């Protein structure tokens, strides 16, 4: 059965570990991996998640292992948007590739204190050439679709 080493980055407080137990609990949180299989496209698979903290050895080697990144950013907090730049430079450096699979998760969607803007994130995933979708780990908006886009993404890249 296939296998998918997931890693969840983004700068400290975006929503990585509520955005992975919602994927694993279907529960808002108020371990640092997890284990779920799941069917896509007729095919069964087995996640493996790592939930990272926004050690450079460390750092290098889960971004190795990881065959695909959810590069998470909050919608409230400029900073965490603009660090995805530093977080997408890393993991193009450890993979020496242009080309890894990854996708841009704007969380705290349900949030009224909003600073980046749809079309703002929309662009600069066009730029990256990755998808880009905004959750909500409070209401389970998206979180599904994110993880499985990316799975889905390793899936395409796996054909070239
Ligand atoms: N969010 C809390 C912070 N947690 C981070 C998690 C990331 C860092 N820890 C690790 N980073 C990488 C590795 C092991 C550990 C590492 O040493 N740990 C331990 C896990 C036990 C304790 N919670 C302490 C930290 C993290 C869990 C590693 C799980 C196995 N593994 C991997 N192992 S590893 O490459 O040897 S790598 C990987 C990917 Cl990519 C995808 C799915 C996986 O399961 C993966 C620093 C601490
Ligand atoms: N309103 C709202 N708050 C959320 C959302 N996701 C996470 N939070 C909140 O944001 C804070 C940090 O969430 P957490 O999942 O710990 O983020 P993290 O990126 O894993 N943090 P760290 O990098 O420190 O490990 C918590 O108060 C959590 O409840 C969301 O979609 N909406
Ligand atoms: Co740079
Ligand atoms: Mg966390």
């Amino acid at each position: 059965m296939t296998e998918y080493k997931l890693v969840v980055v983004g700068a400290g407080g975006v929503g990585k570990s509520a955005l992975t137990i919602q994927l694993i609990q279907n529960h808002f949180v108020d371990e640092d991996s997890y284990r779920k299989q799941v069917v896509i496209d007729g095919e069964t698979c087995l996640l493996d998640i790592l939930d990272t903290a926004g050690y450079s050895a460390m750092r290098d080697q889960y971004m190795r292992t990881g065959e695909g990144f959810l590069c998470v950013f909050a919608i409230n907090n400029t900073k965490s948007f603009e660090d995805i730049h530093h977080y997408r430079e890393q993991i193009k450096r450890v993979k020496d590739s242009e080309d890894v699979p990854m996708v841009l998760v704007g969380n705290k969607s349900d949030l009224p204190s909003r600073t980046v803007d749809t079309k703002q994130a929309q662009d600069l995933a066009r730029s990256y050439g990755i998808p880009f979708i905004e959750t909500s780990a409070k209401t389970r908006q998206r979180v599904e679709d994110a993880f499985y886009t990316l799975v889905r993404e390793i899936r395409q890249y796996r054909l070239k």
